[PDB]
C-alpha cells in the first residue's frame, strides 16, 4: 500500500522539490549561504591568474602550476585590489582566521587553496588536504562536540556527501569483519525508509532492533528503550542526530544514559551517528561528544548550507577509538587475511587505522593514491567552515531560523495556528497531525470523529492533488492516525499557506458532516 | 626487490610530482586548460548574483534559487556587461554551440549550468544532468568514436573520475553476475601496477592472461596474442587505450582483429577500454568505436586539461549492449535475487540498464536517489567539453603536442638525441633505454658491454639521486634491460635536461671503463 | 516612458509597455546594484513573486 | 552575429536569432543612451510598434 | 515533373535558408566576415563626426561634406583613440596596406572611403570609384589570376552582385552586336538552372552547347568536350568556376587546352567566367588567368564573406581584349548607329571601351553620369577586400574550410563516412548519392537493388519531409540514379546530422526489404 501509493502520487507531485521528499524522504533546502560561495568563485579568478602567470609560453589556453614562494603577497595584493566585492572582503578575513586563531601556516594554507581549487593535483594525502583538514575538523568538533574534543585528536574524511559516507562505512565495516553477518545493530527510531535498508540487504543480512522514540514525550527515546544497547550481542548503535523525519536532538538525559551504558556495561559498543540538522539548533550535542572513542560522527554540509549539489561531508573519527581496538581483539587468521588485502599501502598492516582504510576501502585499494575527494570541493567545504566558524553573532543560523519560523506560521494560519515550541525541535521538518489541528479548531468532541473519518493517505493525496505538493506520512505511530509530515526548508511562503487552505478546506467538508449528522440525532 | 625498491626510493624523491609517479605510476601534467576555469569562475558569479536575487528577504548571507523564466535575457546581459573578461567571451560561444550546433533549449541548458553550479539541488537524474549528458556525450562519441555512433545511442554515467569509474564498474559486475568468480579476464599488456591488482582481490579471485605487446614493433599487439580472445572463457577484455606505459594507439590492424573476433566468433565477449590518453593523439579510434555493443568506455578528463584534481569521468555505454542482453541469458534464480535488492528502484527490475544500475550500484542502492557527481563537477566537465568542441583549430591540441616535442627533446639532448617519432605513439611517457642510448653515443660495441655492466635499478637510483626525479621501470622485456620510464608531462624543461645531464654522467663513467679496461687487452 | 513617446521631442514621454517588462526591470537593477535603493526595489520583486506568488510581470 | 557564431574562431560570426531580441536591443540601448544615434535608434522602435503598430522583434 | 516536384516541395520545406536553396539553386551562408564590418560601421562613425564638422550651423540634424586637407591627421587621431575597439585596429592597417604596399595617394585614400561611406555625392567615375578600384583589382588579380595579370592592365566594374553583373554584361553584348541572334554559345555543365535560361529567352533566342563535365572523373571536363569550342561559330564560352553543383576548380589540364584552342585555332573566342566560390579553394586559377584578353571575369562577394545581402560584385576585364577588337571587325553600318546612342556620352564614340559601355548599358545612357554602385557598398567591398588581402596566414579562410570538413563529417556519420577527398572539389555542396552510401553501408550486393527501388525524387521529399530541409537533385547523369545535393555552408551541424539521420533511417527500411524478401528465395 505505501510503496503502489507513493506510486500513483508521483502521479500528480508537481515539481522536483516534492519529488525528492518523496524519493529520499528529505526536503532540500530552497536557500543557502551565498558569500562563501562568491568568495570561492572569486578564490578561482586569482587562482586562474597565479597558474596563468606560471606557464612560461606565448599560449593562450594553457596555464601552469601555482608557486608558493612569495604568495601571501600576492595573495594579498589580489584582496586589497578587490576589496569592493562582497566575497572577497571575506576570502580576506578567512586568511586572518586561518593564521591568527588557528595558527597555521599561512603560506601553506593559501597554496593549498589555491591549488586546491584549480584542481589540477590529486588529493595528497587521498584521506583529506592536510589544511583543510585542520581547519574543517576544527568547524565539527565545535558545532558537534565542543565540550571535550581537542580538535587536534580527531580525524576527518572527505566523502562525497553524508550518502557517501554510509557506503563508504557499512562496507568498510564488512571488508574488515568489525561487523559479521547476523549482528545486532540498533536503529534509533523512527528514521527515514533509506537508512533501515541497507541492514536489509544481502551483503550484509543483519537483524534489525528498534528503539522507539516516545512521540507524547515531543519524540525523545525513553530511558528503558536505551538500555537496550547493554544486551552485549548489540554490535552497533545507528543514530541520526537531529532526528529524520522527528526533528529533534538527544536532551541531556538521553545522552547521559549512553554515556553510562557504554562507560559502564558495554565500552564494546560502536556508534554510527549522522548529526547533520546538527547545526540548524541553538545548542547542540552529539553523541560523538559524550563518546568520541565509541563514535563516527557523520556531518553533512549539504542541508545548513543549502549545498545538496555539492555533496561534501566528513566521517569523524577520534585517534584512540574502539574500531581501532577492535581491528586488534581479531583472531590472527583474518588478520593475516587483510594483510594480504592492503599489501600495496605499506608493510605493517596492522598499524592501519580504520579511518584511513575507509579510505583505501572506497576505491578498492590498488587505487588509493588516487581516492579521496575532489580539491575543489575539499576548498569550498572549507570555505563553507569558516563561514561558519567567523559568523561570530550567528546571523546566518538566527536568519534560518526566523525562515523556519515564518513557513511554520504561514503553514498553520488556518488550521489552529503553531504547535508547542519544543527547545528541543529544529522544525527542519513539521507534523501536520489532523486529530491535534481539530482539537485546537472545533474542540475534543469533533476531533475523534474525524481521526476516525479520514485516514493520512486521504490527507496527503488531497494536498497533493489542490497544491502538487508531496507531504510525507507519519511513521512509527499505532496506524492509527492520519498525520502529515511537512519540510519547513524546501517551500516558499505562498506555498506553505496553500497546503494549509487545503488541509482546512478539508477539516471543513468533515465538520459540515459532524454538524449536518448531528442533526440527524 | 621492486617492493623494497621503491621503498628506499621515497627515502629520496624529490617533490609530490615525482611521488605520485612513485605510487600511482602515473604523471600529474603541469599544466592545465585555464579558458574553461575562468568561464567556470565567471559562470558561478553570475549564478551567484542570481541566487541573491531570488531571496525575498532582506539578509545579507542568504540566497535563493535560480528562477527558469527570462534567463536568456539576464545570462544575455551578463555576456555583454563583461564581453572583456578572457572567460565570459567563451562563456557565451558555449551558449551558442549548445543552441545552434547541438540544437538544445538554451533556456533549458543555462538554469542546469546555474543551478548546477550553485551545488544546490541533488543531481537529477543521479546518473547525469540531462543536458549536460547531451553535450558532455557529444565530446566522446567524437574523440573516441566518431566512427559510427550516433550521440543519441550513447548513454553516460558521471563519475568521480576513472578510479572511480573501475571501482564502479567491477564491483558491479560482481553484484549482478555479469562476472562469476574464477572468470577468465583478458588484459592487454604492458600496463601499470593498480590495474593488475583489482582482479588479484578477494572479492573476485579471477584469473589474468596477459595479451603481449611486441616491443619490436612498437609496443603493438601482435596478431596472434588477440586471437587469444577467441577462447570462449574468457569473459571480458581489459585495455587502456592509448596504453600506458607504452603510450601507444592500437593500430588499424590491432583494432580490425578484435572487430572480427568479436564480430565472427565472440560476440558474446565484453570490453573494458580505458582511453583517457586517448585525446592528446591526432587521430584516435578507441575499441569503443569497433565494437560500440560490446564495450564500455571510460574515459577521464583529468589528463588532458590538466584537471586532475577536478575527479571528472564518464562510463560511456551504448543503449544495445551485450552487457544488457548478458543480464537476460541469466539463471530465472538470481534474477529474482536482484528483484529483491533493486526492489526500491522500480517495478520492473528485469528492465534496468546495467548503466543505470552501475549508478545503483554506486551507493547501496536504497540511496540512489541521491548518487551521482556533484552538480559543479558535472557542470566544469561540460564547460571543458565545450571548449573541446569549439577549440576548431586544436590550437589547445596542438599546444600541448609540441610541449611534449620539446620536454622530448631537453631529455634527450645530452643522450643521443630522440627516438624513432611514432605515428601511434603519445609519447606522455618516454623510454629512455639504456642499450640504444649508447648505440647512439658511441657504438654497437660499447653498447652490449654496458647493457651487462649495469642495471635499471642503478639507472633509477642514480637518477633520483643526482636530481630527485623519480623514474619508473621498464615493465615486460626479459628483464634483461636497464631501461627508464619517463614522463613527459609532469616535468620543467630544466629538470628533464637535469635528467639526461645525469643518465650521460653515468654513460661516460662506463665508457671510461670499456676504454680504460680495454688497454689491459 | 521616454521609450515609449515615439516622436522626436524632449519633454514627453508615453506609456510603459507590459510585454518584455521583467528582462529591463531587470536590466536596471543590475546596472544600479550599488545604490541603496536599487537592492531592495530588487528583493521586493522577489517577495512579490516568490512568496505571494503574483504576477511578477503584473506586478511590475 | 559573433554571438551566435560557435567557434572559437575571431573573423567570423553567425545569424542574430530572433528569439528575445527586443530584450536584446533594448540592453544595448540603455547601455548608449548617450551616443546622438542611440536616442533616436530606440524612438524609431517605437514608432514602428506604437503608431505603426507592426511586430516590433520582427521590425528589428 | 521536377517543376510541379518543387511545387509540394515548398508546401513542405521549414525555412528561407532551404527555401532559396529550392528557388535560386544555391546555398545562403551561414556565417560572415564580422571584422571588415565592424571596420565598416567604425569607419561611418568618424565619417558621421568629420560631416557634423563642416556644418557650419547650429543645426542638430544637418552636417556637411568631409575636407579632404589635413585628412590623415585626423583619421589618426580617431585610430589613435580607439585602438581598443576590434574594428578601428584593422581599420589602420587598412591605411598601411593602401599606402605602403599599394603605394597609392593615403589622403586620397582616406576621402574616398570617408565621403564614400556618407554616400553623398555620386559615384565619381560610375564605372567604379578611382581607389576602389586599384585596391578591389588588387584582391581579384591575385586570388583569380596572380600568374600573369599585372592589376595595372585590369579594369573594374562595380555591380549590384553576380547577378547584376550577367543582366548587365547579356543585354551590353547584344545591344552592341558583339552578340547577335541564334549564335552559338558554349556552356559548361552540370550548371544549375537559372544561367542556361537566360540564353533561353526571346530578347536573346540563341542556341546551347552543353560540354558535359565527366562524373567518374570527378565532374572535370573532358579533352575532347572542350574541344567543341574549336568550332568557329560557338561565339562564347560560358563558365562557372569552380562550378555549381559539381563544386570544383578546372584543373591544370582543362585549363591548359581552353589556354591552347584559344591560342592556336579560336583567338575570336570570348569567355565569360563566374570565378565565385573561387577564393574558397586553397590554390585557384581562373579560366580569366590562362586566357587574359578573351575573358570577361565575373567576381561576387557574396560568398566567401558571407555578404549575400550586400550585393557586391565586379565585372573585371583586361584592358587589351577581344570585346574591344570585335567592336572593330564591325560593319561599319552598326558602328554609325552606335554612334546615335552613345552620342551624349562624349566625341568619339569609337574608342569607347566595351567595360565603359557595360555602364552606359546599365542605365540607358542619358542617366550615365549617375549610374554605377553605391558608395558605402563600393566602401563595404573594399574592405572586405584588404581583409583577405592582409590575412597573411588565412586563418579566415582555413577556419571556413575546417568548417566545412566537419559538416561534411556531421553529414555522413550515419552513412558510410564522407566521400574520396577531392583536391579540385570545394565542397561548398556535396553529392549525397544512394548508391555509393549503400555500397560502403551493406555492400555491392545490396546497393544495386535499392538504387531500382528508389528515386531522386523519394529521397528530397524523405528528408524534407523528416526534417523540413530541401535537398537539390542530382542534375546531369543518365537519370539513372537518385542522388541528393546538400550545401554545406547554409546549415548546422544539428541539422546536417538529422538529415543523415533520415537518409540512413531510409536506408535501413530498404535494407529490411532486401533482407525479408531474400529469405523468400
Ligand atoms: C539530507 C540529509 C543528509 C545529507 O546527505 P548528503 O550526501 O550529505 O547529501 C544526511 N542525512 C539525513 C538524515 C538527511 O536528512
Ligand atoms: C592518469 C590516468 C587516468 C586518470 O584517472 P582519474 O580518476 O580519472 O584521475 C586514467 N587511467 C590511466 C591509465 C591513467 O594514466
Ligand atoms: C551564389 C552564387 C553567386 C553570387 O551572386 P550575387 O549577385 O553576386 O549574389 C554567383 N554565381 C553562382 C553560381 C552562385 O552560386
Amino acid at each position: 500500500s505505501p510503496f503502489e501509493l507513493k506510486d500513483e502520487l508521483i502521479k500528480v507531485a508537481s515539481g522536483k522539490a516534492n519529488r525528492l521528499m518523496l524519493n529520499a524522504g528529505r526536503g532540500n533546502p530552497n536557500f543557502l549561504a551565498t558569500t562563501p560561495r562568491r568568495a570561492f568563485f572569486r578564490l578561482g579568478l586569482f587562482a586562474a591568474a597565479e597558474s596563468e602567470l606560471s606557464y612560461s609560453y606565448m599560449t593562450v589556453g594553457v596555464g601552469g602550476l601555482a608557486k608558493l614562494d612569495g604568495i601571501e603577497g600576492r595573495f594579498e595584493r589580489f584582496i586589497a585590489e578587490h576589496r569592493d566585492q562582497e566575497g572577497v572582503k571575506f576570502l580576506g578575513k578567512s586568511l586572518s582566521y586561518v593564521r591568527d586563531q588557528l595558527g597555521l601556516d599561512p603560506a601553506a594554507f593559501l597554496h593549498e587553496m589555491v591549488d586546491g581549487i584549480l584542481g589540477c593535483n590529486y588529493p595528497v594525502p587521498p584521506r583529506m588536504l592536510t589544511v583543510s583538514e585542520q581547519i574543517v575538523r576544527q568547524y565539527i568538533v565545535r558545532e558537534m562536540a565542543g565540550g571535550a574534543v581537542p580538535p587536534e585528536s580527531v580525524d576527518l574524511f572527505a566523502v562525497e556527501g553524508g550518502t557517501a559516507a554510509m557506503a563508504y562505512i557499512f562496507e568498510s565495516l564488512r571488508i574488515s569483519g568489525l561487523l559479521k553477518a547476523g549482528d545486532k545493530v540498533a536503529i534509533g527510531m523512527p528514521v527515514f525508509t533509506p537508512y533501515i535498508e541497507i541492514p536489509e540487504l544481502a551483503q550484509y543480512d543483519l537483524k534489525e532492533v528498534p528503539i522507539h522514540a516516545d512521540p507524547d514525550n515531543g519524540w525523545q527515546y525513553s530511558d528503558a528503550e536505551l538500555d537496550k544497547l547493554k544486551d552485549p550481542d548489540v554490535k552497533i548503535f545507528f543514530c541520526v542526530n537531529p532526528s529524520n523525519p522527528p526533528s529533534v536532538k538527544m536532551d541531556q538525559r538521553s545522552l547521559d544514559r549512553v554515556r553510562a551504558i557504554v562507560a559502564e556495561q558495554r565500552p564494546d559498543l560502536l556508534i554510527l551517528t549522522d548529526d547533520v540538522y546538527g547545526t540548524f539548533a541553538d545548542e547542540f550535542q552529539s553523541l560523538f561528544s559524550v563518546c568520541p572513542r565509541n563514535t563516527l560522527l557523520v556531518y553533512s554540509f549539504s542541508k545548513y548550507f543549502g549545498a545538496t549539489g555539492w555533496r561534501l561531508g566528513v566521517i569523524a573519527a577520534h585517534k584512540d577509538n574502539v574500531f581501532d581496538h577492535a581491528l586488534s581483539q581479531l583472531p590472527e587468521s583474518a588478520k593475516k587475511a587483510l594483510d594480504h588485502r592492503y599489501r600495496s599501502l605499506l608493510p605493517d598492516v596492522r598499524s592501519l587505522k580504520f579511518i584511513d582504510r575507509l579510505v583505501a576501502d572506497s576505491r578498492v585499494v590498488a587505487l588509493n593514491h588516487t581516492a579521496g575527494l575532489s580539491t575543489p570541493q575539499q576548498v569550498q567545504m572549507v570555505l563553507f567552515s569558516l563561514f561558519a566558524l567567523m559568523d561570530e553573532a550567528d546571523a546566518y543560523k538566527q536568519a534560518l531560523k526566523q525562515l523556519i519560523r515564518r513557513r511554520e506560521a504561514t503553514l498553520y494560519r488556518e488550521l489552529g495556528m503553531p504547535p508547542l515550541e519544543n527547545p528541543n525541535s529544529v522544525n527542519y521538518y513539521t507534523l501536520i497531525d489532523l486529530q491535534n489541528v481539530t482539537c485546537r479548531l472545533y474542540g475534543e468532541a469533533f476531533s475523534q470523529w474525524a481521526v476516525q473519518q479520514s485516514s493520512t493517505g486521504d490527507m496527503l493525496f488531497r494536498v497533493a492533488d489542490e497544491t502538487g505538493i508531496v507531504l510525507l506520512p507519519g511513521r512509527g505511530f499505532g496506524s492509527d492516525r492520519p498525520s502529515g509530515r511537512a519540510s519547513l526548508a524546501n517551500l516558499n511562503e505562498y506555498e506553505y499557506a496553500a497546503i494549509g487552505r487545503a488541509l482546512r478546506r478539508l477539516a471543513d467538508e468533515l465538520y459540515e458532516q459532524y454538524k449536518a449528522l448531528g442533526k440527524e440525532k
